[PDB]
């Protein structure tokens, strides 16, 4: 896979991102990832995590995976980093996200965010706990 540049144009919530891809204003939706809803337990905390990150980050980027690049919604499907670091992962790491949504062709990373998982909850980290 390959890093493409982007830039940040607003934080939505734990795994959607609005970003400006080849000169156009996108939204994203984090493969990978699931976070809970705004309204749901940890959804704040989720939220705030990725808004962190993206906003902290000096270089943001996104890689595409080898399968679909926009879902049914037109939402762009992709990895995010935030000066070289994957949030995909880093919400796992971290029990804001579950490994979610695993579908043939898009699930490069799967094997990396399944071992975070797994650390994440021998931790009882926060969906964890
Ligand atoms: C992450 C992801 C979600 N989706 C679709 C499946 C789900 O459809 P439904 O809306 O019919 O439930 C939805 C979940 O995204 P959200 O977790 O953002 O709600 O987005 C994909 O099609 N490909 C993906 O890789
Ligand atoms: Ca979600």
């Amino acid at each position: 896979l390959h890093k493409e540049p982007a830039t940040l144009i607003k934080a939505i919530d734990g795994d959607t991102v609005k970003l400006m891809y080849k000169g156009q204003p996108m939204t994203f939706r984090l493969l990978l990832d699931d976070t809970p809803e705004f309204n749901e337990k940890y959804g704040p905390e989720a939220s705030a995590f990725t808004k962190k990150m993206v906003e902290n980050a000096k270089k943001i980027e996104v890689e595409f995976d080898k399968g679909q690049r926009t879902d049914k919604y037109g939402r762009g499907l992709a990895y995010i980093y935030a000066d070289g670091k994957m949030v995909n992962e880093a919400l796992v790491r971290q029990g804001l996200a579950k490994v979610a949504y695993v579908y043939k062709g898009n699930n490069t990373h799967e094997q990396l965010l399944r071992k975070a998982e797994a650390q994440a909850k021998k931790e009882k980290l926060n969906i964890w706990s």
